């Protein structure tokens, strides 16, 4: 379907995919972080220890300055830029150009990391988010009124010594994934907002009120490493993942992320270890589907003679955040037209022999719409 595309994204474990992007006329050439967490397109434009290249506006006939400064603080770090727009293209992704808003990053604190090999954020989320305000209009916005690329995009996040996948946009590539695509509402447009009505490790039901999974909010979001849960949810769900692997003991630095569990070569026992399923309401009344991960998604390996592992499921006060463990077990398909969000198993997924990633349904469910926090 799209091989242009295919295998456009790279990255270092643990830093963040990004795709390679160009700025201005002649074309100023950055990698640029994938983010469906936000929704700026924002860019180093001035000298950084971290940064090797920038966005030089001065070098650029097609820069046109917006004269209005953009403060953005996360939790940490944060920058501030200079709004403005210039002509923007993917190199090997559509081959189309177009105008688009730009938050020219003049001043950072803690923003920018090293070797991550990234200059940029390419926030692909709604405009209700962006900074300073809604009426800035997101890159995906632009590029789709432009252009014939229809309204939808779709990750391959690969586990998989450097990370790779596909952002696919405009479509849907076959290969990319294997059986069938299962759809989630967006429920609201800001974030890629979801509803998750069920969470099971090991087939067992976590068994909780299930506003809690949502508290406040569940989203899809390829700028975060973990996958992220409620302070209650989480603590259940590590509870749970201790008992089910109790064959083997850890400190309990590993259970916080702090402290790396280790084995011989390929002695990695995946089988001790519990999968972890989420059901995510369907496009259908009263219909649900489920996702399910391996230990292989939810263990990063840090990088001898030995294998060595973070545990990547984390706490949260800003509600589920289905980060990079959650989607590189899936082709996830981002149909903005169709208002809904596409999960399949991923054709490039780690796992071992005896298990794999699953989308399966559909599950009856009741009351779905009650797991939503308002
Ligand atoms: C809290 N938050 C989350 C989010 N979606 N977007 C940003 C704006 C953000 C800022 C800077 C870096 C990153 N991501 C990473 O560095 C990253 C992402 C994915 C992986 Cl697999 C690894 N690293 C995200 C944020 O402030």
């Amino acid at each position: 379907s799209f091989v242009e595309m295919v295998d456009n994204l790279r990255g270092k474990s643990g830093q963040g995919y990004y795709v390679e992007m160009t700025v201005g006329s002649p074309p100023q050439t950055l990698n640029i972080l994938v983010d469906t967490g936000s929704s700026n397109f924002a860019v180093g434009a001035a000298p950084h220890p971290f940064l090797h290249r920038y966005y030089q506006r001065q070098l650029s006939s097609t820069y046109r300055d917006l004269r209005k400064g953009v403060y953005v603080p996360y939790t940490q770090g944060k920058w501030e830029g200079e709004l403005g727009t210039d002509l923007v293209s993917i190199p090997h992704g559509p081959n189309v150009t177009v105008r688009a808003n730009i938050a020219a990053i003049t001043e950072s604190d803690k923003f920018f990391i090293n070797g991550s090999n990234w200059e940029g954020i390419l926030g692909l989320a709604y405009a209700e988010i962006a900074r300073p305000d809604d009426s800035l209009e997101p890159f995906f916005d632009s590029l789709v009124k432009q252009t014939h690329v229809p309204n939808l995009f779709s990750l391959q996040l690969c586990g998989a010594a450097s990370v790779g996948g596909s952002m696919i946009i405009g479509g849907i590539d076959h290969s990319l994934y294997t059986g069938s695509l299962w759809y989630t509402p967006i429920r609201r447009e800001w974030y890629y907002e979801v509803i998750i009505v069920r969470v099971e490790i090991n087939g067992q039901d976590l068994k909780m009120d299930c506003k809690e999974y949502n508290y406040d909010k569940s989203i899809v979001d390829s700028g975060t490493t973990n996958l992220r849960l409620p302070k209650k949810v989480f603590e259940a769900a590590v509870k749970s993942i201790k008992a089910a692997s109790s064959t083997e003991k850890f400190p309990d630095g590993f259970w916080l992320g702090e402290q790396l569990v280790c084995w011989q070569a390929g002695t990695t026992p995946w089988n001790i270890f519990p999968v972890i399923s989420l059901y995510l309401m369907g496009e259908v009344t009263n219909q649900s589907f489920r996702i399910t991960i391996l230990p292989q998604q939810y263990l990063r390996p840090v990088e001898s003679q030995d294998d060595c592992y973070k545990f990547a499921i984390s706490q949260s006060s800003t509600g589920t955040v289905m980060g990079a463990v959650i989607m590189e077990g899936f082709y996830v398909v981002f149909d903005r037209a169709r208002k809904r969000i596409g999960f399949a198993v991923s054709a490039c997924h780690v796992h071992d022999e005896f298990r794999t990633a699953a989308v399966e349904g559909p599950f009856v469910t009741l009351d779905m719409e009650d797991c939503g926090y308002n």
